[PDB]
């Protein structure tokens, strides 16, 4: 598990993410140059967004956790964890 | 409205996009000399994108978009309607 | 060597750093808790900043390198390594 | 301007503080009940530190005064002025 501490802009995060059902997991699905995301270099394609704010992604399904994420207060700070297997199974 | 084909080539289409939230509107902030868009003559920088593909970039974040238009496939159909305003509110 | 991106807030960029005379280095020597050096989490008080922007502070004065890190734009890339032994000799 | 002494405790002196770039100013944001800033009942939120143990934080930045005020030396003793316009300006920003 790690964390990462981004700063929106009004570009937004920097990322765009893609879950399933609830409990099949976040991902972050992509991420943009020149976003808070890729300057910060830490987050990555196969990783599971664990926390968002302390508000637990678990349980939530993609859309949940899309307005979830998009509503994170400026200083975001996320809990995440790489999960290769996971990110590859939820495709399709 | 107006509708532009351009074929991708290694270098990219040719151009960089700007937006914002969603809803903000996703705007063409440049164009880079000697790639497509620019070869094509018709892509603009106050353009704002409608679509991209048919895909509805209206209600589109800026990472969406770039994502939605790295992936764009083949000759890719743009959508788009000059809108310097806007373009000039979302540079704030 | 480790890149870390701070974005500044009106509290500054949450840390303070002490040099000495040119080409002696610049270290971060302090983290203020709650602000974007601590809320990042990478920057430590070993570390030795090499650049600010780009700008090297290999060969720059304590002051020279207050003025500098005061004036980083807004997004503030430093490229760091710690250096624990340069902080404990420079004192 | 008002002179407060603090003698420190292992939590601290009972007060935090906020500022913003140099001579924006430094202003006590909070004073946690219990603690010596509290029992001492003269430091107010509004109050602007111009001096801690002599040392000027006039000029100083948020994160120079915070650790100032840290490693400052357990008779603490605060030269401070109320002011409550520039520490809602600071707040604002």
């Amino acid at each position: 598990s790690r964390r990462i501490t981004l700063n929106r802009r009004p570009s937004g995060l920097g990322f765009n993410i893609v879950g399933g059902d609830n409990a099949q997991g976040i991902y972050v699905s992509f991420i943009s140059y020149g976003g808070p995301a890729e300057e910060d270099g830490r987050l990555q394609p196969g990783d599971k967004i664990l926390q968002v704010n302390s508000a637990d992604l678990s349980e939530a399904s993609h859309d949940e956790a899309v307005e979830i994420i998009k509503k994170a207060k400026s200083p975001v700070n996320l809990a995440v964890v790489h999960d290769p297997e996971g990110f590859g199974r939820l495709k399709s």
